[PDB]
């Protein structure tokens, strides 16, 4: 049921906002909002009870208790042979195949009576708003009509908000919405793309779609320029992702694999996902990259913890004090590099989020020495 995905999901928030965690907003009607999300997950995590559905599914909340399901954005999905949930595929089991957009996803839910749409992690995000305003375009009105009714019926539309001004890799021209899918709030389930398609309102903005009778699809794709990829919807309605390697080099930024600077930033920017599948056929850099990723979740848990903790037990002693009991937790751990934002801490951070970002960029900084043992 609702309350039980609901309960699973602030389960999974218990550990650390490294993992998985939630954020409450408000909106301008004044009803408030319960996002889950996430920042970094291992394949452990992503095993976890409805784990994979804690990418910025919405609740409208009423204090701790969860009144419904606002929206309903896509399940975590990976791309091939990135990890064991993408391995073993029966590449005939797929069904189709989708332009996979290069922008930022905005998913809607029912505020009151507009209809209005939500990033991954926010419903007052940039691309959020600029998002708002198309639907409110006269040359649109027959898109949020058909938007509004979906989503008094409990359904939720994904869409791929691309434009030249939030640029990822591929250059847009125009400021738009491109629609992916619609899932049903309550069950999670999605209404066929054919069923999409039929509707004329919404076909001009449906993402393309080309059929498939073989795999051949797949290698051609990671070796074009000029695309990201494509998104495989399994026969099971399942999903995975081929990104070209034009792409993913373009994305990654630089030599990840030849500098663990690179590799440990390309994995802070969350694309090493990416990368992981790119060397999916060469074991050796698949592994390397693994024992990184590995090495960088532990030291962020560690890390945020020891600052978090250290700050909360001791924030209210004055300055000398404090700085003590800082200098004990950092050398205490092999963490003296943590000093300087313990001390930073003291005056509080604009949110675990601020602090988490200093940590990150500290820890590029210290990079030398959490290399992994044998690399
Ligand atoms: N045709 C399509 N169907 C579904 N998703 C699509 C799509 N084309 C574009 N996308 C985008 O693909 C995104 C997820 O794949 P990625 O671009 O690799 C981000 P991720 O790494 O999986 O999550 P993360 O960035 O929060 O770590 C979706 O959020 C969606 O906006
Ligand atoms: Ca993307
Ligand atoms: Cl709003
Ligand atoms: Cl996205
Ligand atoms: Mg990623």
């Amino acid at each position: 049921s609702m309350q039980e995905l609901f309960n699973n999901l602030m389960e999974l928030c218990k550990d650390s906002q490294r993992k998985f965690f939630y954020s409450d907003d408000v909106s301008a009607s004044g009803r408030t909002y319960r996002i889950f999300s996430y920042n970094y997950a291992s394949y452990s995590d992503w095993l976890l009870p409805d784990a994979l559905e804690c990418r910025g599914i919405m609740f409208e909340m009423d204090g701790e208790k969860p009144v419904r399901i606002a929206s309903r954005p896509m399940e975590k999905f990976f791309n091939l042979n990135e990890n064991p949930f993408t391995m073993n595929i029966d590449l005939n089991d797929v069904d189709y195949i989708l332009t996979k957009e290069d922008g930022s996803l905005v998913s809607t839910y029912l505020d009151g009576d507009e209809i209005l749409f939500k990033s991954k992690g926010s419903i007052k995000s940039e691309q959020a708003l600029m998002a708002n305003g198309i639907l409110m375009n006269i040359n649109h009105h027959r898109l949020r009509d058909r938007l509004k009714e979906l989503a008094e019926d409990g359904f939720t539309a994904n869409f791929e908000f691309v434009a030249p001004t939030n640029r990822i890799v591929l250059a847009y021209q125009e400021m738009k919405i491109i629609l992916l899918n619609v899932r049903e709030n309550e069950t999670g389930e999605y209404i066929s793309y054919d069923d999409i398609y039929k509707d004329a309102t919404l076909r001009p903005y449906l993402v393309e779609r080309y059929e498939i009778d073989s795999p051949k699809w797949i290698e051609e794709a990671k070796n074009a320029e000029n695309i990201e990829g494509y998104v495989a919807v399994m026969k099971d309605g399942s999903h995975f992702k081929i990104k070209s390697d034009w792409y993913v080099s373009l994305h990654s930024t630089k030599s990840s694999l030849d500098n663990p600077e690179k590799l440990f930033k390309t994995i802070i920017d969350g694309a090493s996902d990416d990368l992981k599948a790119m060397y999916a056929d060469d074991e050796y850099s698949y592994r390397k990259i693994e024992a990184f990723e590995t090495t960088y979740l532990k030291y962020l848990d560690r890390a945020l913890f020891l600052v978090l903790d250290c700050h909360n037990k001791h924030c209210g002693k004055d300055r000398k004090t404090y700085a003590m009991e800082a200098q004990g937790v950092a050398k205490g751990a092999g963490m003296d590099h943590l000093f300087g934002i313990i001390m930073s801490l003291y005056q509080g951070y604009d949110s675990q989020e601020k602090v988490m970002c200093e940590i990150e960029q500290n820890f590029l900084k210290n990079y030398k020495k959490f290399i992994p043992e044998g690399y």
